[PDB]
């Protein structure tokens, strides 16, 4: 064992490991099997185990096999030992966490010694077979039972199983598991995620009779219109063949048996040597079957009884059966005859506390959120999941892409292993043992060959293996250019909608162009798109406009579901979110582990609502009085949906109402609105419709909003002049300052800087920092890309801004004059922002303070055409006032940006100040709200047509601080008011991704604001 | 009512600045009680004899997007040459300007008119920073056409040969101009990005004699 070094041999991926197979419970009562109640023959060995850590496997003492070590501790299993503090988790993306020297791993290979003293019931050893199942061990392990070696296993994401029947004694028993952190297996586990290890999934003991169901496959085929099905169940036995032996496969819907078949063993003749005498295929006819889909996850129950002809049950197995067809026809992925539109998301198995250990609660939590936010599909990025995941997806209704635990991203070139026949054995085990495990789950609709491992001949062989073994499911794979011969689906990652990215060998064509390349017929579903890293998902709507226009663009899987942040603690025992490099870990890829639509604790990022809106299942058109509602549901009718409409003038409700939605799948409903009441005052009428689900479901609460849309109706422009003012403001001129006085209000303009330096209400200052122009933002993740202090990327927006000096450019005053008028004082200014002799921006302003006490600020900016386009064109100032609430008439309520505002609605919004800050773990520009016409904060009111954000953090603190928890609330409130703001992008987070139409490139910019106290 | 919309004055004040005079105005174009467009303007005339016109326009969102947001007038002058710094030499519109080049152009006044057999808007040149005609110079960032033919005469005349040179020179200077379309000629074919849909529009001119 010490001598062999099997963890450094891709030829040895297991020793004495049993065959893979679908979930077994070995029920000895049919009814228990039918109802899926716990099985006395399936014991869990989860809980308190004994664990010790070692620098290498050589440093594991001989005594540990026979005796528990005193140094060892009592830990909970399943667990990742990094999460218990024993060593550091490593976050790396591409570059391997170990030296690239296949198949060799580091001599210093962290070794986790697990042990358990447990009882085996006598009954279990008198008859039948007792096996141990390790659902997840990262990354390789040797197993001993009662001091005797049992076997070895690799592949972190599939169960390893061993027969312990001859190793177990009655009474107390002891398992010894030596878990290696790195193995030849590691070379195929280079996923972009936290690198951890240990026994991290369930450990259990299964008892099976000596004569047993060893394997079983369920299949369902249909007639042309799905009105008749045939369930086909292949069952294989182990043990002695006997004439009295039978299998009954019976199909239940609730408590009704709908079909049943019983046959002896011995299948049809297969070749010249006969057939499988140890197998039987059962064929059941089902009339008018209830079809399975994510829309309506109709399940049947299938119970497979192994028994004597005379009626003695030997054992029962079972699975949920979902009657559905998955085929690709004429270039379209069809489910039950209908073209799918995949509203998907990639989801790693991550928990901020427990690491890579999963639990029902978290999984259920994830499914509900996904379904509540209009997702219908998930990708198992990039390994087979905890077995409960599929059960839940079967039951709640989600399309799953099941992915082999193969990623060799770090290799050079990416297919160095996958094109090497010597790695085919290791690879095949990762594909084949997956298929054997999950093939009966209806929620799995697509098989994937892994992730980011180039395209090698090994992929082609495995592709064909699956197509041969399971015709029911298309096979996809992205490596080597996303459209190789190893994929039934064009599945690129981060291909853009309109923009070609013609990388050599592996181009990412615009998805619209990709479909029509000469000879191409396949459907396109993006395996990864819209990289939700930090403040992101800009341009998301553009994907969905395309998905809907093009039949063969059948959607994609967002990257990704949840931030991979871990929980650390400070001096005071206060929790904070940690990313790459926060564990002494190096080389690291810092915050690249947080691309989630939700935080590690499952709190939504702002972007989640944008996804929810774009992935709506009802589309709307307006034509005068008529709302046309179109259903994008393929199967269900809108039987738990009513339309809630509201007409509002500038946030003020006028008319409302409800209509029940009665829409057939893919059908249309015309809702005729009543004659609307005439709005008195001036303003813009907005119509808002919402789709509300009256009844609670398995996945949502009563009143859950599933879709919404807005339209501008009538606008009555204000023509009424404000009534003339008695008072006239007084200019108090100085060498250094222009003061303007009216009532208790006082305005000061510094004649050396050119900016409003101060305002007074009564005799209290309102500003801590003068009102100045701003052309920069605290850079987003998308602004940064793969840019770091040691490796400069000159093309990332932040570097373009930096090199051009946007951040360090000083305002030179060109002009600052004062004029008194009939009813107003007029301050005129001009500033030039220069860096090293170049003039980047000229800002020409006028400040018109009149008798009403309302300062009308007019701003016109020239931006030099050869300077990189600025992040924003606006003003900032630090206010002295700190209010509890922020109130505005604009897009909201949540954070929105120019290329991410479709989900925001125009209305009157009122939130606490803290909600106006988005706590991105890597702090940046955040909290912006667009199309705002009025902003209120304490005694202040601004009016116009602007974008804004308001917080206790400066753009300077946001860009100088690496983690959210290190931010300190500054004195007063920083306000950012922008006439214009650059898009956030996020088609990926490693190249500039902001589309041309969201870049501030017009050259000349104009916006006007009205500042008044109310 | 875009074609019979009457201008209704809302504000018209003057102020003497330190070194200039400022004329602030506000207009509403109305039809059947509906305000279509509001035009807010400042005219600033300083010692150099330069008239800086600042125009801010509101367009009601529920009115069809207008053909142009600009200014016009009939000049008494009739010159032989038109000289401009902008896209040219030929007629160009926002959705048909890729062939035009930015440069100093000098054409006879006739060339600034396109003789389409059925008369319409014509002769426009876009992205113009300076226009010279006789004594006059206009500066900013605008589009313009310049001819002996008013919009009114063009739209009322069926054939080009029935056209008569009016007295003086009709000038149209647009801050913004709607696309011309053409994907077909039997349904709206002007793309969204070339429709004047923003709701609020700003442009600025400088007028002076040279
Ligand atoms: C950084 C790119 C060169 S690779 C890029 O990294 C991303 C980071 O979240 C994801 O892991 C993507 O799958 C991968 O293509
Ligand atoms: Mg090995
Ligand atoms: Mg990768
Ligand atoms: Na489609
Ligand atoms: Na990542
Ligand atoms: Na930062």
């Amino acid at each position: 064992v010490l001598q062999r070094r099997d963890w450094e041999n891709p030829g040895v991926t297991q020793l004495n490991r049993l065959a893979a197979h679908p979930p077994f419970a070995s029920w000895r009562n049919s009814e228990e099997a039918r109802t899926d109640r716990p099985s006395q023959q399936l014991r869990s060995l989860n809980g308190e185990w004994r664990f010790a850590w070692f620098p290498a496997p050589e440093a594991v003492p001989e005594s540990w096999l026979e005796c528990d070590l005193p140094e060892a501790d009592t830990v909970v299993v399943p667990s990742n030992w990094q999460m218990h503090g024993y060593d550091a988790p490593i976050y790396t993306n591409v570059t391997y966490p170990i030296t690239v020297n296949p198949p060799f791993v580091p001599t210093e290979n962290p070794t986790g010694c697990y042990s358990l003293t447990f009882n085996v019931d006598e009954s279990w050893l008198q008859e039948g077979q007792t096996r141990i199942i390790f659902d997840g061990v990262n990354s390789a392990f040797h197993l001993w039972c009662n001091g005797r070696w049992v076997g070895y296993g690799q592949d972190s994401r599939l169960p390893s199983e061993f027969d312990l029947s001859a190793f177990l004694r009655a009474g107390e028993n002891r398992l010894a598991v030596m878990v290696l952190r790195w193995s030849d297996g590691s070379y195929l586990e280079d996923q972009d995620m936290w690198r951890m290890s240990g026994i991290f999934r369930d450990v259990s003991l299964l008892h099976k009779p000596t004569t047993q169901i060893s394997d079983f496959h369920v299949a369902t085929r249909f007639n042309d219109d799905f009105s008749r099905a045939v369930l086909e169940a292949e069952v294989q036995m182990c043990g002695e063949l006997r004439d009295y032996l039978r299998v009954t496969v019976s199909l239940w819907q609730g408590e009704t048996q709908v079909a049943s078949g019983t046959a002896p063993f011995g299948g049809e003749i297969i070749d010249e040597r006969g057939g499988y005498a140890d197998r039987v295929t059962l064929r059941l006819n089902v009339e008018n079957p209830k079809l399975w889909s994510a829309e309506i996850p109709n399940l049947y129950r299938a119970v497979v009884e192994l028994h004597t002809a005379d009626g003695t049950l030997i054992e029962a197995e079972a699975c949920d059966v979902g009657f559905r067809e998955v085929r690709i026809e004429n270039g379209l992925l069809l489910l039950n005859g209908k073209p799918l539109l995949i509203r998907g998301v990639n989801r790693h198995e991550h928990h901020p506390l427990h690491g890579q250990v999963m639990d029902e609660q978290t999984m259920v939590q994830d499914i509900l959120l996904m379904k509540q936010n209009n997702f219908n599909a998930v990708r198992c990025s990039h390994y087979p999941n905890h077995p409960l995941w599929y059960t839940l997806c079967d039951r709640y209704g989600l399309y799953v892409v099941d992915e082999a635990n193969i990623e060799t991203h770090g290799m050079v070139p990416m297919n160095r292993l996958t094109d090497d026949p010597r790695w085919l054995p290791a690879m095949s085990e990762r594909v084949t043992r997956m298929v054997q495990r999950d093939r009966n789950h209806p929620s799995v609709i697509i098989w994937s060959l892994g992730n980011e491992s180039g395209h090698g001949a090994n992929h082609d062989a495995l592709y064909r293996w699956i197509k041969s073994v399971d015709p029911s499911r298309p096979v996809q794979y992205e490596g080597g250019g996303a459209d190789t011969t190893a994929t039934d689906i064009i599945c690129p990652m981060y291909a853009r909608v309109d923009e070609d990215q013609p990388f050599p060998a592996v181009p990412k064509w615009s998805i619209k162009k990709w479909l029509s390349l000469p000879g191409e017929t396949r459907p396109l579903i993006l395996c990864e798109y819209a990289h939700a890293m930090g403040n992101s998902l800009g341009g998301f709507a553009k994907y969905w406009q395309a998905f809907r226009q093009y039949p063969r663009l059948q959607g994609g899987f967002v990257w990704d579901w949840v931030d991979q942040s871990l929980i650390k603690y400070d001096e005071n025992g206060n929790p904070w979110s940690a990313y790459g490099g926060d564990f002494g870990d190096t080389p690291n890829d810092r915050q690249f582990c947080m691309n989630g639509l939700v935080f590690a604790d499952r709190t939504p990022h702002p972007a989640l609502t944008e996804a929810k809106h774009q992935q709506q299942f009802f589309q709307f058109r307006l034509s005068g009085q008529t709302i046309e509602v179109t259903s994008e549901y393929l199967f269900r009718h809108s039987d738990n949906e009513l339309l809630h409409w509201m007409v509002a003038l500038d946030g003020k409700p006028l008319a409302s109402g409800e209509v029940p939605l009665d829409v057939a799948p893919q059908g249309k409903q015309l809702i005729e609105l009543p004659e609307l009441p005439q709005p008195e005052s001036a303003g813009q009428l907005w119509l808002t419709v919402r789709v509300v689900q009256p009844n609670a479901t398995a996945w949502s609460e009563a009143g859950h909003i599933s879709a919404w849309q807005q339209w501008r109706l009538a606008e009555n422009l204000s023509v009424t002049l404000p009534a003339a003012s008695h008072a006239i403001p007084h200019l108090t001129t100085s060498e250094m300052d222009f003061c303007i006085e009216l009532g208790n209000k006082r305005w000061q303009f510094n004649r050396q800087s050119g900016f409003l330096s101060q305002m007074w209400i009564g005799d209290k200052k309102q500003l801590l920092t003068p009102l100045r122009d701003q052309f920069t933002r605290a850079p987003l993740d998308n602004d940064i890309g793969v840019d770091e202090a040691t490796r400069i990327d000159p093309n990332a927006w932040v570097e373009r801004w930096k090199a051009a000096g946007h951040y360090q450019a000083e305002a030179a005053l060109l002009q600052c004059t004062a004029d008194t008028l009939a009813d107003a004082v007029l301050i005129t200014t001009a500033h030039a922002w220069q860096h090293q002799g170049k003039t980047l921006f000229i800002s020409r302003k006028t400040y018109r303070i009149d008798g009403s006490g309302q300062m009308a600020i007019t701003v016109d900016v020239e931006v030099a055409s050869d300077t990189p386009h600025p992040a924003r064109i606006g003003l900032n100032c630090q206010l002295a006032q700190v209010a509890e609430r922020v109130n505005w008439l604009g897009l909201g309520p949540q954070e929105n940006y120019p290329d991410r505002l479709t989900a925001a609605c125009f209305d009157r919004w009122d939130l606490p100040l803290s909600d106006m800050y988005t706590p991105y773990v890597f702090p940046s520009e955040n909290g912006l709200r667009c199309g705002t016409r009025e902003l209120n904060y304490g005694p202040h009111q601004w009016r116009g047509d602007f974008q804004f954000n308001i917080s206790r953090y400066s753009q300077q603190q946001l860009m100088e601080t690496s983690h959210r928890h290190l931010l300190h609330a500054e004195e007063g409130t920083w306000l950012n008011i922008d006439g214009f703001h650059m898009g956030i992008g996020g088609d990926d987070s490693w190249s500039p991704s902001v589309s041309a139409e969201f870049q501030l490139s017009a050259g000349r910019y104009h916006y006007q604001l009205v500042w008044c106290q109310k």
